[PDB]
């Protein structure tokens, strides 16, 4: 296939990581997953918005103007025949000699960027999932979406091993986020999720689901629960780029309701699928 | 020069970092830092010690044994004709396709190690530094040196920004490490330093510096002391493998006592000199 290299597009063997880029000792960058359905990029203008506000709360400057960002997204697609999958970008600071603080604002950011055929998980969408609890021991800055996922990677594979699909975390019983998703509950037709502050990560799944609430006229509620409140709701979902909306029906053997999809889940669903690109 | 690449010494050019590399997607992996005194490396075992209990807290199996690790380390010392510096490498889970959870248990971990010439911080080892207090914001598993230095940096870069070397940090007004290195303060003539918990990392030169000071018969006491108490002590220093006993006397703005080192810290410096790498006449 084809990478996305700084400004041009190269072919996959020809791409090398410098072993002094802040990216690979520093885990100094900040990345995004774009989904693709049938050649058409859903929600990149949001996706780019975002990878933009997380470089500069961390002050990366990328040198491209989004225009030119998005341009060169659209090449990649292009250029690799991309049906339905993901788009993987992300920036590091630089390379530079290791230093903790910033370099000399003379060296240019490192951009990366390729592409995955991968179906949409129409199995989950269906049938739901299952979970578990994890301690978020993450920093305090979980709104910035860093190359910093040590604690998300450790979170995915405790749930891996137990045969979850999402470890759900918890600052101390209250439930945050998941570890590459965001969690919500619906309790008497009123949906809950942690609102979006430095604990979590303002998913833009998460937004279009909010905003999908708000179409269906289905009240509103970002105020977080605990880890004993999620096992008393209705229904309980997590939401991503990639899982798009799964139902969690069972928690750590405990069944959520009855361990069925439940009304507004599916209502939620067919809202979201509303706005999916389905071209001919 | 030369660069350690898995269990090969080949020149720079020839390494190649994959994009999938774990290390460079989500900073999944462990690294040391050794430092090295007219061509002989300081506490190199125990550094290695510490990078294969890193390595092990978050289920990295480094393929070959210390004694295979140590002798490579060596040899890119000789190769490169190393003189006094450091030797700074780096432990990945591997190469495989973007997810989070652990790939295959066939995939190998990427090692990569090279070395830097850089003198002993003469200067602030006589002068002292200045020092500010940054919120400490880090994940919880301070235990563990990781590639996940994003908040050091973010906390480094404002210490820097304020004309300071390095940056305190503290965790709920309790002071915990600095960006890299370790705090130790001074009061009455007791050692005082933050345990050694999820909190910090237990630093090499902080274990050698204890050492000094039981050996000097000086009274040591691992509690953790808050911002206010730090601004209150006879002295204070910071310590690590490339600053060795660094002398705080400022903070913020606010002289630690009367602004010049102190006598215990000298003394301690003086047994950590013992300790350094040296021949017997030259
Ligand atoms: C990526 C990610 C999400 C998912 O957000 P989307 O923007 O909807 O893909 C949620 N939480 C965390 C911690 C993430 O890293
Ligand atoms: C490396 C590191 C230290 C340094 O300890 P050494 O004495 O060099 O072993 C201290 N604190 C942090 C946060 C570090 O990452």
């Amino acid at each position: 296939g084809y990478t996305l290299w700084n400004d041009q597009i190269v072919k996959d063997e020809e791409v090398k990581i410098d072993k002094e880029d802040r990216g690979y000792q520093f885990g100094d960058g900040v990345y995004e997953v774009v989904k693709v359905y049938n050649g058409e990029m859903f929600t990149v203008n949001e996706h780019i918005d975002r990878l933009y506000a997380s470089a500069e709360k961390i002050r990366i400057t990328i040198p491209y103007t989004k225009d030119k960002f998005h341009q060169l997204l659209h090449e990649l697609v292009e250029k690799n025949e991309l049906n339905t999958g993901h788009i993987y970008f992300q920036v590091t600071r630089g390379t530079s000699p290791r230093a903790h603080q910033f370099p000399e604002n003379t060296v240019k950011p490192v951009i990366i960027g390729y592409t995955k055929e991968n179906p949409r998980p129409l199995e989950n969408l269906e049938k739901g999932v299952k979970a578990t609890f994890v301690e978020d021991i993450r920093w305090l800055r979980c709104d910035i979406k860093s190359l910093n996922l040590l604690g998300a990677v450790l979170a995915k594979q405790e749930a891996h091993e137990k045969g979850c699909y999402e470890a759900i975390l918890h600052r101390n019983n209250t439930v945050t986020e998941g570890s590459s998703s965001n969690v919500f509950g619906i309790k008497d037709g009123i949906l809950y999720t942690h609102p979006a502050n430095n604990m979590i990560a303002k998913g833009i799944t998460r937004d279009v689901v909010i905003a999908c609430a708000n179409e269906i006229n289905m009240p509103v509620k970002e105020i977080p629960f605990t880890t004993h409140e999620a096992l008393k709701m209705d229904e309980l979902f997590v939401t991503s780029t990639t899982s798009e909306i799964t139902p969690v029906i069972e928690i750590d053997g405990k069944l959520i309701r009855d361990g069925k999809v439940g009304e507004w889940t599916r209502k939620l669903q067919k809202q979201f699928e509303t706005k999916i690109p389905k071209p001919l």
